[PDB]
């Protein structure tokens, strides 16, 4: 077009465009103030408005990466805030846009965002909502500064409704943290899935990300046809790969590009993307990626004929080796969206094995005619440890789920930090409420959406701190062996017990008038230090103590004087559970 801006502003809206404006200038000045930003905001989004009434009025026909970097050097305290990232407003572009690329701080430092009060929260979104929740929008970009933007702004009017609707309820905060926290663990999971898909693409390559793409848009659009599916997978990791690179005008562009190309061929990809493509550019994109999966086609026959049977296969493999392991992968994805893609990836590198081995061999048939038994135990271990894992949670209830998982877990790896195990068993904890509510169907692949989220969180904090090496490894092998390495995790039995702390196991008055999940952090940080002190106690002499410390809580807590209680009833549970586990 003639005026980048104006198309921008005419496709996206004014009130989109500010957001998007405000999010871009955050993510980059991440230490201006937000009074900064809305003026920077204010006069591109003045000049925008100039393009659209006239495409050949001064300056607009520049790109917009030329007036965005413009305004980046306009700003006085470039340089004593930022140092050498002034240094960047010395280059032309396209060199000055990855300069200042290369200057987004990934960990600026900035105090932690303390959430006010509810009626201090409500207050404010009715006083002023645009600076109430714009405030809000540039805290977090500013934190998170290469979080895709129309993603944060996504979340963002998602959090309008909830202040809308729980600032009128008789009950403000049940009604209003349950969905705060929603959307904050939402942020942080899609926030970790980003950045955890660009890792991965530059340690396993591009062939391990197609290969993953093939799975996964094939369990999607399971009516294409194969070339369709690829055609699909080249283009998508076109996509990641820039937008990894970190861009978002270019990130957006390659985008937009594919769910045209997308909403332009429905008919030979999915009948369920009709309302996704009405929608309006900034939206399709991410919708589709959200698109529920096609119904697969009926009666499809097995994958024996193509793959085992035909006396071609090692023939077709030969000729092209990764376009035959895409097709049988095509073939099994389609066939299976009850299956985790990690699951599937372990399908298709069994088979290239079997076929690697056996086409060397002179009668290949007989060498590779039992390879689906090879895919059996792969595809019942996920299964059974859903089965086992759910049983056990609707048994013992999130909390005490939780409990066992922490027990387990402090066990396996007892080098962990106690924050951290707690931390990760509870989070674990969640993703077994969440899936074990699907249908068989569908419970593998929501583990392994979320156990990805949990367990990238959980490798996060151990590279930051390294306190274990089978943990270092488990986090380091492929994404499709992590889950698999982590649950083969065996009991430490090379763990020196740490040295009893009385403090540690001292408690005071306070645990009874504190925030009830606060309680349960404080009841699970004591039970992983039982463990960690006692790690060879059984699970009865465990739930023995436990049981203790629970009468020890109730009984104090409800008394006359409680801290006296604490303090003298705690020296008598302290030594009685010494004994019971020495
Ligand atoms: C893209 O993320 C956001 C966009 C817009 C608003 C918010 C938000 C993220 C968070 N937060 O901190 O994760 C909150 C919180 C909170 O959870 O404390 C409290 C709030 C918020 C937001 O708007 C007013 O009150
Ligand atoms: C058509 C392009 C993709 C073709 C991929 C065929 C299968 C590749 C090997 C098996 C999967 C390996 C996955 C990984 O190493 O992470
Ligand atoms: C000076 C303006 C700089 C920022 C401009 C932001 C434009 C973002 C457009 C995003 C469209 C999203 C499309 C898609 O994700 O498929
Ligand atoms: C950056 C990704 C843009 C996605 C555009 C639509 C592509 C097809 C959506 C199917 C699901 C893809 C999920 C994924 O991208 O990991
Ligand atoms: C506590 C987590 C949810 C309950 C069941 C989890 C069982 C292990 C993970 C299942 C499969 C995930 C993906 C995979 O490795 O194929
Ligand atoms: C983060 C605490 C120490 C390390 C814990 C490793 C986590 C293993 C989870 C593997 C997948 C679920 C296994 C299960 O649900 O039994
Ligand atoms: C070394 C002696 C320690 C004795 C005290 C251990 C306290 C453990 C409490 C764990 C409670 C978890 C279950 C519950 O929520 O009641």
């Amino acid at each position: 077009h003639k005026s980048e801006v104006a198309h921008r502003f005419k496709d996206l809206g004014e009130e989109n465009f500010k957001a998007l404006v405000l999010i871009a200038f955050a993510q980059y000045l991440q230490q201006c103030p937000f009074e900064d930003h809305v003026k920077l905001v204010n006069e591109v989004t003045e000049f925008a408005k100039t393009c659209v009434a006239d495409e050949s009025a001064e300056n607009c026909d520049k790109s917009l990466h030329t007036l965005f970097g413009d305004k980046l050097c306009t700003v006085a305290t470039l340089r004593e805030t930022y140092g050498e990232m002034a240094d960047c407003c010395a280059k032309q572009e396209p060199e000055r846009n990855e300069c200042f690329l290369q200057h987004k701080d990934d960990n600026p430092n900035l105090p932690r965002l303390v959430r006010p009060e509810v009626d201090v929260m409500c207050t404010a979104f009715h006083d002023n909502e645009e600076t109430f929740l714009k405030k809000y929008l540039y805290e977090i970009a500013r934190r998170h500064p290469y979080f895709y933007a129309p993603e944060l702004l996504f979340f963002a009017k998602r959090y309008k409704a909830a202040f809308t609707e729980c600032c009128q309820a008789a009950d403000k905060a049940a009604c209003l943290l349950p969905k705060l926290d929603e959307l904050r663990d939402e942020g942080k999971a899609s926030s970790a899935k980003q950045r955890l898909k660009c890792a991965s693409l530059q340690k396993f390559g591009e062939r391990a990300f197609k290969a993953w793409a093939v799975a996964r848009l094939s369990q999607r659009f399971p009516k294409a046809e194969f070339a369709e599916v690829s055609k699909l997978v080249t283009d998508l990791t076109k996509v990641h790969t820039e937008c990894c690179h970190g861009d978002l005008l270019e990130c957006a562009d390659d985008r937009a590009d594919l769910a045209k190309y997308i909403c332009e061929n429905q008919d030979s990809i999915s009948s369920k993307l009709k309302e996704c493509c009405e929608k309006p550019l900034l939206e399709k994109s991410h919708c589709i990626a959200e698109v529920e999966n096609d119904e697969m086609p009926a009666d499809l026959p097995s994958l024996a004929a193509d793959f085992v049977e035909s006396k071609d296969v090692c023939k077709n493999y030969a000729e092209a080796k990764d376009v035959f392991l895409g097709m049988f992968l095509y073939e099994y994805a389609r066939r299976h969206p009850d299956y985790s893609v990690v699951l599937l990836l372990r399908l298709a590198k069994t088979y290239e094995t079997t076929l690697e081995k056996c086409c060397a061999a002179a009668d290949p048939h007989e060498c590779y005619a039992k390879v689906f038994d090879e895919f059996k135990p792969l595809v019942e271990e996920p299964q059974n440890l859903i089965k086992q894992n759910c049983e056990l949670f609707e048994q013992l209830g999130e909390y005490k789920f939780q409990n066992a998982l922490l027990v387990r877990y402090t066990k396996k790896v007892p080098q962990v930090s106690t924050p951290t195990l707690v931390e990760v068993s509870r989070n674990l904890g969640k993703v077994g409420s969440k899936c074990c509510k699907h249908p068989e169907a569908k419970r593998m692949p929501c583990a392994e959406d979320y156990l990805s989220v949990v367990l990238n969180q959980l490798c996060v904090l151990h590279e930051k701190t390294p306190v274990s090496d089978r943990v270092t490894k488990c986090c380091t092998e492929s994404l499709v062996n992590r889950r698999p390495c982590f649950s083969a995790l065996e009991v430490d039995e090379t763990y020196v017990p740490k040295e009893f702390n009385a403090e540690t196991f001292t408690f005071h008055a306070d645990i009874c008038t504190l925030s009830e999940k606060e309680r349960q952090i404080k009841k699970q940080t004591a039970l992983v230090e039982l463990v960690k002190h006692k790690p060879k106690a059984t699970k009865e002499q465990l739930k023995a103590v436990m049981d203790d410390f629970a009468a020890f809580v109730e009984k104090c807590c409800k008394a006359d004087d409680k801290e006296t209680c604490f303090a003298e009833e705690g020296k008598k549970l302290v030594a009685a559970s010494q004994a019971a586990l020495g």
